[PDB]
């Protein structure tokens, strides 16, 4: 399931982003921001249930209750992604944080074409309840999916509920290679951009988002 | 212009507000947080225009700038409103701020049927600009709507672009009464209730959303 | 009890509200950052016991406890003590919260001398526990305390433990006229300004707090 | 410079860390609310400036400036110091951010007594102007410092203005180990533990940061 959160606030902020003029202090909240309401969107796929409350003047009435709000591990995509999970969390308190690393399996020969050989070097999820919990893999930049793929690689095994992506940028080429692999995905994003070149960055993208945050 | 933003998200704290066992703290918070979502979906309706930016990498492209979250008014209805427009500022950051309150004409005789003859003690409201501001009231509770109307009723003569008004509940009575008065009104709200009694409080209701929120 | 607290980060706060080219968005952020921040000096002064707790590790060992954060009665004094109520609500999440509006007896002839016959046109106070809760009243500018004795006059009635007093800028002939007729009162301040106009504005002061928050 | 910041506002947060029945989202914001008061104590220890601003009423006045918030370079040492950088970048703003990875040299023969071979698995950190900067490292646990010392052998290099460091809780033995290195570092603190276990955990301590605040 593709989702191209493409509102006026999101395309708004998206704006901000992409301007090279955009200082980090920014750059860096802008990506909170998205976090929350990309949060936000997610939160109105989830399962939830019918509830009866009682108000003051006494009468039992009608209500929903997203209980799976219970249920979320977020899983936090160095370096980029902190940001965006700190957003996040704010939409989703009671979630479990996972959190990952990943380098290109350093080559020598420049050749980035549809695989850079991904590799992990750090990994530390919680345990993920099998068709229980809603995994939320978060990294505002989906470029050739190299990271993407490898992170859900891992992820795909624990069989959870559900697992959702939320990026903020991901490419024609990045979005079709996760889906087409893995279907049942809740992919969230705010636009997706026609193509990369040859160095894997996203065009017109918007930078690196781990510098413009960091650095 | 009705909208009743009753999403799984908002529906859900709605019912977290209705439910009488939600102590202060969080009734209270769930006030400022509607706050912020009610002025996310107002902003997807406010008139922007397509700009260019340039990337990082140097690729001029489009984008959205909603200028118009440059002309906003917030206009706080105490005692309540306060709270809501708490949320709406986090959404309205460039909007100046009025400050009303309005009483009932104290009667004696219990009468409350269609109108309690309301009287504004308390007005600072900053300088409206003429088919330019977007005006946003808020008040979470709009009932027999006595105060809304006598809150409009200066608001209008100001003339401004667009009138918006934000209420977390407003009853079938109220919203029709406004409405077919100010048909412009883009009036935003959660929930639609039924009934009001006949004290003017609203049915199934929540209770006294400024004494939840403040005693 | 007198309490200026102008330590550099304060000091550096005060300076950027002082300073007139500080535009809407940053005077009124700078007001609850500072109400936050007043708001932990207050707590630093609340009264608290020592009690234990069990780490993980098991190991019953020694603690604080300020208990005292539970009797909580802030007390918001408009229009502009808002902004900085805010902030103080997010040191004292468990306070019920009072709102009081007071206007100058209209006289006709400019008379401001030590007295302007204040008078309160609005009250929605919560119950005050005696000698339990700890009334914290809220109000950025302390010029002539015409206004801050006048709420006094009527929270010294509920003899509530104890009674603080937070602003930004108070004046020398202010503070002296209400800890010396109050001399119990905590008055908390991030600076005390030398004198005030035949107007009552304070100088060098910052203008008019309303106006530069809200219009 | 030792700065043990043991105020009754944060003792009761330590306490409530401490306290193993405190639940992750609780956990988990308290970290990030200390990460903004020790950001508030370092505040006030950085080298500002006095100025001069234009009130409204037109007065020409003295203020201070901490230009130094100018020059932030705050280092995240995985995993815990997320939640604590959170907060502690809401007292800087204007700070680079380094991440940093560190692990303790797999033996095989449990044998933490004064060093576990530490090694650096993940760093990035912006550029660090030597004798500008103000490096601030932070970390919720100090044990045996052999991150923390691991982490110092490379930023002493940069030869920044100061370096800060930013612990919940540290050891008697890692403070000294420290201090004694590095004596010109300001190590701030809420509470020093006694001693650590055989394993290289604190006593009392608090338990894991990273597994209360992630898992
Ligand atoms: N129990 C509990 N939950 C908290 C607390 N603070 C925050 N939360 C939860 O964490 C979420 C996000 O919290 P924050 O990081 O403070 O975010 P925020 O900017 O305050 O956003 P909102 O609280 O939604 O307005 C909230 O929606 C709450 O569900 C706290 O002190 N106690
Ligand atoms: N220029 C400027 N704008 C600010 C500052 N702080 C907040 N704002 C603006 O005010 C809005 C809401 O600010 P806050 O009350 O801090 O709300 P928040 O919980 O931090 O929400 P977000 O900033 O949107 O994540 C933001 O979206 C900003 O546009 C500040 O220090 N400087
Ligand atoms: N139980 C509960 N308490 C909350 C919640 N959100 C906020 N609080 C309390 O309200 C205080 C201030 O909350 P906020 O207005 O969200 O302020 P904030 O900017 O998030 O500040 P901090 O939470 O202290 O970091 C906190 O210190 C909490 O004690 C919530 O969802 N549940
Ligand atoms: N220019 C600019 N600075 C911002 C903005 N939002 C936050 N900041 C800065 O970032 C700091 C911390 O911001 P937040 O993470 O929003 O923290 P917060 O909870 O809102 O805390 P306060 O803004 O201090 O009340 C602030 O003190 C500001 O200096 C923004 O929209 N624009
Ligand atoms: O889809 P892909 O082509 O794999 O690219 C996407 C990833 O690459 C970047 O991380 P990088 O390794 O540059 O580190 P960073 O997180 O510091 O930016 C980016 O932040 C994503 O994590
Ligand atoms: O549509 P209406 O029937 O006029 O009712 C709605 C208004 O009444 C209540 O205010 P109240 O006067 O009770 O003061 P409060 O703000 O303290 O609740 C409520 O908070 C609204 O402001
Ligand atoms: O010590 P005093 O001389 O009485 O002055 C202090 C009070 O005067 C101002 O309020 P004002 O009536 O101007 O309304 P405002 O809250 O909108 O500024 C100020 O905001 C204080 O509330
Ligand atoms: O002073 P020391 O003895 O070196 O111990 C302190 C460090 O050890 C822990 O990290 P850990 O490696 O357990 O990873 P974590 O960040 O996930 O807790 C802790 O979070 C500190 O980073
Ligand atoms: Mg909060
Ligand atoms: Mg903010």
């Amino acid at each position: 399931p593709l989702y191209v959160i493409d509102k006026p606030i999101t395309l708004h902020i998206l704006t901000q982003l992409r301007d090279k003029y955009t200082d980090q202090i920014n750059f860096r909240k802008n990506l909170v921001r998205l976090g929350r309401i990309l949060g936000y969107e997610i939160s109105n796929t989830l399962d939830y249930e019918i509830v009866e409350v009682e108000t003051p003047l006494g009468v039992k009435t009608k209500g929903v209750d997203i209980t799976d709000l219970n249920n979320i591990v977020i899983i936090n995509i160095l370096r980029a992604a902190v940001p965006l999970v700190e957003g996040l969390l704010k939409a989703f308190p009671k979630a479990r944080q996972g959190v990952i690393g990943a380098s290109r399996v350093e080559v020598d020969g420049k050749e980035v074409p549809k695989d850079m050989d991904v590799y992990i070097y750090y990994k530390k999820i919680p345990d993920i309840r099998a068709k229980v919990d809603n995994v939320i893999i978060a990294d505002p930049m989906i470029a050739t999916a190299s990271t993407m793929l490898k992170v859900l690689e891992e992820v795909v095994k624990a069989n959870p509920k559900r697992i959702y992506i939320v990026s903020i940028i991901s490419s024609e080429y990045g979005v079709n290679k996760i889906l087409s692999k893995y279907p049942f995905i809740y992919l969230f994003t705010v636009a997706i951009d026609p193509e990369l070149n040859n160095k894997g960055y996203i065009l017109p993208g918007l930078g690196d988002a781990g510098d413009r945050a960091f650095g």
